[PDB]
């Protein structure tokens, strides 16, 4: 199954067990608009984009999906919440709540 | 001096040796828009920037720029154009036990 963009922020993103919160201000991005971003609400730039990737915390993630290619040979591999690459097991987990 | 966003999807494009014309096809992005993304006129979106390095010519350019890092264990790279090639990763450490 293909995943929105903004999915692919998604997963990852819960993958490190922060909240848009902490992301936010590790790039420094607006909350208030960061809730539509990772919702996929509206495509984002590329500016705000890479400055999210680019993050020590996700740089295991940045063409893990961007093209559908983990890189482990350097530590990119695809997280828990992903659909997509794994290293353990499937983990298709329980979506909740609604934002 | 820094590179632009756009810059970083031309310095890499001319290595190829091919015109926006030649990518623009290749990824079935419009010419008439791309002329103005890899000039920087206006922050492309997520889904069409990602929809370039996808390809597999400019595979090796995903994260080279994103994140300026380069990774070649897994077939990354920096073009000539680029001459680039440089980050900071520090990692200090700390504790003790007074009290």
């Amino acid at each position: 199954m293909s995943n929105t963009i903004s999915e692919k922020i998604v997963l990852m993103r819960k993958s490190e067990y922060l909240s848009r919160q902490q992301l936010a201000d590790l790039t420094g991005v607006p909350y208030g608009t960061l809730s539509y971003y990772e919702s996929g609400r509206s495509t984002p730039p590329t500016d705000v984009m890479m400055n999210i990737l680019q993050t020590p915390q996700f740089t295991k993630y940045t063409l893990w999906f961007m093209t559908n290619q983990i890189a482990p040979e350097s530590g990119q591999i695809a997280p828990a919440l992903a659909h997509f690459g794994q290293n353990e097991t499937t983990s298709p987990h329980s979506g909740q709540k609604t934002g």
